[PDB]
């Protein structure tokens, strides 16, 4: 189809206008005094929300060039939230601030490539400065405090997470489920988590989490690329007859097969999700068998001669639950034999002895850590159902935050860390004046999040910004009760990971846009 | 009159557009390979010219805001030509270059006041560097060869000027008029020149030179302001039947009287011109008398109860010729008796001895210098009349250039002095980064005149300018013969005065425009 | 007045379009089979003409930029006719051909200045080649047959001119007027001609030859510039009641005086015409006394204390007739006594052997040649008044053609001389390729006039041009009978002067246009 | 040598190459100017004056080291900036192929909009 091609400055203002709509819509939700955004539904009452992520999902623009702008920052900003459980809105307002100033510099005739290198240098320096500014979360007392803070000062939630992490370690897998009564439950069950997500976003049945969630699923273990649906028919009919969902783990599910699965689960008929097997090559064949022994399934491998048309129910594995992310699949409470698993553990442990290198050794150690490790399950209790469901969400929110704090620590929240780190770098220079301007564009943009909060709070951003630039370490502006004196100790914090990720992703996309000279799209 | 008001960016894009039309029209004439501009005369054939001054004069624009732009730089550029005899076109292209870049910086968000200060500092430094680069014109051998160069290698013009300066000093008054035969003539006659021009254009009867030129006029010397024409008629009636022009020297000529004289002279009824008396206060009264002695006239003064209605042809002075600039009146060959002038020269010389103030003594010394010095008259000859009129214009031209050369010396022509002077100021800084941009805006602008010239030649400006920068002192690019060498030796030079004036004036108007936030004009 | 400004390509397409209308209107009249052009009057019948000059005069265009184009070449082309008595149309079609090709080259990216230099070199070479091709007109037999040819093979006109030139020399002044009967008359009378014409086109009383013609005038000879009518009044009131016209020869007649004279002669009062005196300075004073003697009047000279208010009829000179051109004044049958003129000739001849200077000798010898040469007066007779005027016009037109033929000789007519000369420069190069293209543009253009003639005759321009190029010298295409032989022998010739002038002027304006980058005119 | 310096270096070698008529000569010069385009663009993308660098490369010999990464001088191939001769040859030949066909195109037929 014939295209619409836009160049240089013309292309760049179109993008800017696009991100401006996305950012202006999203940034009003930022901070404790954030405003409501009303998102229309095709029927019934509109949704009123203060969630920047929900707002971003809906943003799509008529002008195809403007829309490209929006969808670009939208995708990298969402990556911040994927990695850290937070930061999408922050990433978005940072991106806008860099792009706005960056493009002004380009229009002045400064080199876009030098501007990007300056921005990048400033960001690299800033990330290091975040690391030094960071306070660790070692003991379970600190872990509890972070969980508590991330759940509106609910000490029950902090306690729950701390007790869960105590059972499975820092590295361990932790799951949240609906409760069965008034009081909470904590159990460690046979389970595993690997780094592969849904092969189509249309498998999602939990839009709020953006996740697939299947209860009592059957599990298909195929050592091949399933491309045509005709292999699957004997299985798919049997899964439908039994009435349970189906998770497919294989080398890949593509084209004809994936399309048929997507529309069918979308159309109600059988509940199916599909993910790639974890890893590649030989380690991939092994990991399938780990999951097979974990779930009481048989790996259908066309290498032994097994045909997928010939697989029956008994060949399928089983679990109590399965949760799938954009890039995580986790299996909860495997019906796999409580003795076949230790046989598999023994095997791998034995392979560790006869391994001939550091790599081969530690890669086998990953598998036992998964297999013998298991999965912690928190069952959230409450008085009524709505209180139970609401607390589950707060427990899932705090779990993300706490896991993020565990690995990188915490820094002063409400944006005061970004502006704090920015002031540390007032002396940073590049190779030429263009790069220098690039550095300054970043250190200004880093003030965006805070200045916004202060604007939403009906206060003068500049006056606050100054006072914040006057303090040290984690002294800053209490964005809620309007005070000053060590943010972290008074419960206003972000995991360092979320602030770092927000900044890095914003700079990533802002850099790409500043260095964009051409745009190709379809005709209106 | 209801007004049209424009602000900020809107105002200054209009202004820039206006100077763009002016500069683009004018810059094409620059250098040896300058292009033609065709100027329409509503009667007969159009004028084809390479004269940037003639082109500039015609430029007036329909959009009243754009027009303001053009008129602003037109005014300031013309002052360069007034001061130095050349440089209007150069000032214009410099102004365009500074404004274009300056506004780019303003639109980027840099402080216009700091940009101006940066430009000013760069110019002050450049003017200083220009004096260091300058080669003096001390002796009359150098005077001769600068005159020769300014008249297209005509050595006759060179030694005419040299001999004239030899007669009356380097600061003497040298005037030039039509010859009477084949041979040139040089005579020193009783005369004077003072710093007061025509009280109005429209007295201009030499549109080519922009001057008033009166043959054998009478001179009225009035020690008062002339407001109404009522007291003027008896003198006008007396001068009308005498059949000769009249120069009026008064404290001022205003409204009613001036308007009638403007109208009456432009109808052809009587050929009149009016100029303010030189200086002010008590010094004015004496200088009026000085002229009166020189010209053999009587000063009519209110002080001693003298009425203008009673002043006859007797009281009127006489001279062979008078010439009037925008800021200069020159009375040539005054009739006054030798005894009376020498007698008065003796009077002032006595007063110099008696003077009890260094300032008072200096002002007196100045008066004798004019009165005793007289005026050099160059009568220019040729074989035919058209050659005689041509050579005269080449003498006039070279005479202007020679005065400027004697005052401030000569520098490399073809705009290489400006680029050299810039190239030595690379490491010059200001208070902040905006001033630094201001400096770089000036130092890039100084390249414009050369680059333009090189463009008109159909060559790569960037290559030629680059090579010039890599040279020293008065090394450069001979645009006519495309050769690199010593500019002064090869005879491609500007008087330092014209280069300095062009730069200072360009920067003056450019700075004012950059710092403009509002414009007020009439409705279309 | 707000202006309309156009640049580069935009400017020059407008300019080209303007010359296209002019040239296309004019070129159709060229050669023996030239077409008619109809020119509309305000009233009565339109004028039908084959005269390219009459057509050119009427051409004026609505688009002010296009009009500039037309007026530019109109001006330059008319100078050819002024110089040679012919060639305006030719100059115009040459100009079109050079411009069309020149701009094509500019639009291709070739340097306009180098193109101009190439054209100029090709023309200089062509003019040189034209002199080599030229056949002289030495004796009066050749003079007769050139006159015969210029008057449509009328041998009477031929030997009239031959006899006139025999009487007054080849450089004598020959004038032609209405006859008094059937027979022609030839008389040498006291007269003069100088290179000054009418000071105002409105003095013209004979629109036919754009000439001022005065029967039995008084001649006022004033050694001064006349600005006011004041001093004229006694002389004018005296000349009015005498009932005779007045010729004023002053240093100059300006402003109020010129305006008054024009308005008065144009309607009602008195019939006057004023011209500048010839030369300048001392020679101007001298030549006035020459005219004074010839016409038997007195010079009224300011210097000796003479006033015009005191002048009388005796001071005025007298002559039978005076004719005044754009460029020439001729005084016929001076009343001044023979004894007076003899003695002035002896005066000047004494100074010839008193002054030792090759220049002063020629200047004095030129004065006696004028004074003692007189003027030949051809009175043209015929059977009918209509025939007389018709024959008179053929004499006037033939006289010009013979004067040019004496000076520079004759070359092949019908546009062969140019093709012949152009084919001899096939090897002429410049300093670069842009110059070489310029050279070819001129050589191709020199084919335009012939090619047009051939087109008018309905033959093929390419074939005919081809055959001429194969021939030598003055062999070529007989533009009427359609054969190939000696062009001069067959009587198809141009004076070399008209071909040379046509080419030089065409190239002059074409070069200027090619090198035009900007145009300024008033708003529509 | 890469960075577009091969094409420029090869075009400087052919200054004196002439054809059969003046038109073929313009055809020659069109190609020799065109061979500068790649480097000229590379330099434009880096924010340096395409004409200065072009001029500098022209006064060099063989594969003379203009650093397309850091901008400095040694030996182009030896400092790792190169193209296989095949790619530079193929690029030039195919470009000339189609450019030639387009220059000599007088008519175009397509469907109605």
């Amino acid at each position: 189809a014939a295209k619409d091609v836009k160049f240089g400055n013309d292309a760049r203002v179109k993008m800017l206008r696009g991100v401006n709509v996305l950012a202006d819509a999203v940034k009003v939700t930022l901070g404790p005094k954030g405003r409501n955004v009303v998102l229309d539904k095709s029927f019934g009452a509109p949704t009123i929300t203060k969630d920047g992520v929900s707002v971003a999902r809906e943003i799509e623009l008529e002008d195809k060039f403007e829309n490209m702008g929006a969808q670009m920052v939208k995708e990298v900003a969402s990556k911040a939230n994927d990695a850290a459980g937070d930061g999408t809105t922050t990433a978005t307002v940072l991106a806008q601030a860099i792009i706005t100033e960056g493009l002004k510099a380009v229009a002045a005739g400064m080199n876009p490539m030098d501007l990007k290198r300056g921005i990048d240098k400033a960001v690299t320096a800033a990330v290091e400065e975040l690391k030094a500014l960071s306070v660790p979360c070692s003991d379970s007392k600190a872990i509890a405090q972070v969980g508590t803070i991330s759940a509106n000062s609910d000490e029950t939630v902090g306690k729950l997470i701390a007790e869960a992490m105590d059972k499975v370690g820092k590295e361990g897998v932790i799951t949240v489920e609906d409760g069965t009564g008034l009081q909470d439950e904590l159990d460690v069950v046979e389970g595993m988590q690997f780094d592969r997500g849904y092969l189509s976003p249309y498998f999602i049945n939990k839009p709020e989490t953006g996740a697939v969630e299947l209860e009592s699923p059957f599990i298909l273990l195929a050592d091949k690329k399933i491309s045509n649906i005709r292999e699957m028919l004997p299985v798919l009919e049997a899964v439908a007859k039994a009435g349970k969902p189906l998770l497919i783990i294989a080398e890949d599910v593509e084209g004809e097969a994936l399309a048929t699965l997507v529309v069918n689960t979308m159309r109600g008929i059988v509940k199916v999700a599909a993910v790639k097997a974890p890893g590649f090559g030989d380690r991939r064949k092994a990991m399938l068998q780990d999951i097979a022994t974990l779930t009481g399934g048989t790996v259908i491998s066309e290498e032994i001669g097994m045909e997928l048309e010939k697989a029956t129910l008994e060949d399928l594995g089983q679990a109590k639950r399965v949760v799938i992310n954009k890039d995580t699949t986790t299996i909860i409470d495997g019906v796999g034999e409580e003795a076949a698993i230790q046989g598999r553990v023994a095997q791998i442990r034995q392979q560790i002895e006869e391994a001939t290198s550091d790599y081969d050794r530690e890669k086998l150690q990953e598998r036992v850590a998964k297999l013998a490790g298991g999965v912690a399950v928190i069952k959230v209790g409450a008085a009524t159902e709505v209180e139970m469901k609401e607390k589950k969400a707060r427990v899932e929110d705090a779990l993300h935050a706490t896991r993020a704090a565990v690995e990188e620590g915490v820094v002063a929240g409400g944006g005061v860390a970004l502006i704090r780190v920015a002031s540390k770098l007032a002396d940073l220079r590049g190779q030429n004046e263009d790069q220098n301007v690039g550095i300054k564009v970043a250190l200004r943009a880093m003030e965006a999040p805070l200045r916004q909060i202060v604007l939403n709070c009906g206060e003068e951003p500049s006056v606050v910004a100054n006072t914040v630039k006057g303090g040290d370490g984690n002294y800053g502006y209490n964005a809620a009760t309007e005070e000053y004196g060590n943010m972290i100790d008074m419960g206003i914090l972000d995991p360092t990971k979320v602030t770092r990720s927000a900044l890095q992703y914003a700079a990533s996309v802002a850099g790409l846009m500043i260095t964009t000279e051409c745009m190709v799209t379809d005709l209106p």
